[PDB]
């Protein structure tokens, strides 16, 4: 598992056999803090929607077996969009 | 693919917003959706492979008002009613 | 081991024999299921109705090698509508 | 892990060590199903509050060697109430 | 007990509603409420240890409107604000 | 092994030297945490303010004998409400 990837174009550019359905983008990444060392990955990502936005909240973390535990969370948030139009993303009023 | 899959009722209740998946690395993720009266239910699904042939999986779900997903296009996405 | 295909309380009684069930079993009524006995793997859809909305349930359970299980659930209010369980397809609809 | 808990009472009496803060069934039990044999437990609990409840759907396995995996999931129902006037309990317009 | 516990913030954000547990067949469940403005944050808590010392975990949350949890008496409820 | 210690970025960069962080690393901020290094697991309440109220993230990590971990994470949406990191003390409370 690579614990860094940031957009479907870098993942795409990394993993030899990825395979996408529809648009990979769909859930923009807002912000994420990996360690490759200590194995673990969280991300924040958003999808924006009519009238508010969806937010995923994404944990990984690696074991020293090479195993993996995983988490995942989801709201919804009214009259919110993701802002991708700096290279710092925030959510903020539509 | 699957000899044996079993369905019952709509199979694409859930219908397929994006999915990524790599067999090699052993991953696969994807957001589907289920359209229903004045709104629509968002499924978040993801599941990865252990090198001892074991699975991590989690899931999530939220209530989105007022939107569909939108199927009338090779595309999907989810927007206004 | 577990049984993977259940659609409903009838069904379960008649196929695990030491089930236990307080309540209405069927309080949680499916909408639609995949499941592979031998791959391992069922997801399912159910939906309780209550005033004013329903209560959506999802569920996954993949089955390891080892025979040992991975699990999830999760859950959302959803105004205004019930499963309709009249005809031969359940679906979510306006109340 | 006992696979069949209906109540704090019944709890109470079949766990020697159990200790219980608060009242035990603030979330009040509204159906279950459990096999002892394929080892699992699947339950929908309930707690009443001001203008609707809250409803925790929990699902455990137990597996081969004896460990086990869980589930959890909450949501806020309003303008509901579970009823438990009766044997088969449901939940309502308050 | 804990003797490397470290606390940031107030440690009772999340305030003890319900909990049960038993050392022996190693489980413990709890509620947990955060009061806020118009409202409270509440918390379902899960954890299962097994027979090899590993552990199962589980975690969910809502928000509840126009309630509080009630501290004013020795059992704690949730209701109006 | 995972610090389970960690209370904002600045503090991660520190004592992490592999750490990358794409974006704002402190958008979740940091409500409330308790940890034990020794017994092995964090809980922590992080809260992202947006327009209108607020997301709040409740996390934990609880590490096994074998070295291996288990987590959960859940989040909900709180309106009118913003995390007031502007004290000693941080709290969620009116906008
Ligand atoms: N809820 C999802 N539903 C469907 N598909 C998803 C979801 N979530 C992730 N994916 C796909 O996996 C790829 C890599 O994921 P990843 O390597 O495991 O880490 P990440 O933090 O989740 O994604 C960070 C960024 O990657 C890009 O492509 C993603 C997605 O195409 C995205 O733009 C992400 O914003
Ligand atoms: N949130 C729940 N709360 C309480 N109890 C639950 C829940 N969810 C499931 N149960 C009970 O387990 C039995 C078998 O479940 P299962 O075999 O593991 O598969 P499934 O997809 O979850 O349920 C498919 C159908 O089975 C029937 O009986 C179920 C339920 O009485 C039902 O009519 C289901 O609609
Ligand atoms: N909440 C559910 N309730 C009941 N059943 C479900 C759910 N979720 C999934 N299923 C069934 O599993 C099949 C394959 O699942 P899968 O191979 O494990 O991956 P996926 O990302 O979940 O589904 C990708 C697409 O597959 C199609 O059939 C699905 C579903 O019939 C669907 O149209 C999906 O849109
Ligand atoms: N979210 C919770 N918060 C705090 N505490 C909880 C929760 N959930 C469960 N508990 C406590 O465990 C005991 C047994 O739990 P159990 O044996 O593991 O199975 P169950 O299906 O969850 O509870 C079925 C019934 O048991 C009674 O006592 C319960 C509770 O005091 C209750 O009235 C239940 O309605
Ligand atoms: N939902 C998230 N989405 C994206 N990224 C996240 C999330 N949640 C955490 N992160 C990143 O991991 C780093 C270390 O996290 P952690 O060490 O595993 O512990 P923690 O309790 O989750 O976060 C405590 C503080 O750490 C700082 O950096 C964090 C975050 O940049 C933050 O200011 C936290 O407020
Ligand atoms: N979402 C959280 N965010 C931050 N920190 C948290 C959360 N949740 C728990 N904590 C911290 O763990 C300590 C012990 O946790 P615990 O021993 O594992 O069991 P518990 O049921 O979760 O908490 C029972 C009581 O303990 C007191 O201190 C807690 C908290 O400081 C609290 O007042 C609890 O009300």
């Amino acid at each position: 598992k690579d614990l860094g990837i940031t957009e479907v174009r870098g993942a795409k550019a990394n993993i030899t056999d990825l395979v996408v359905y529809g648009n990979g983008d769909t859930f923009a990444l807002l912000c994420k803090a990996s360690s490759q060392e200590q194995g673990w990955m969280k991300s924040t990502k958003v999808c924006n929607v009519y009238g508010g936005c969806i937010v995923q909240v994404t944990t990984q973390q690696r074991n020293p077996d090479g195993s993996y535990a995983l988490a995942e969370a989801l709201t919804f948030v009214p009259n919110n969009h993701i802002d991708t139009s700096g290279n710092t993303r925030f959510i903020g009023k539509i």
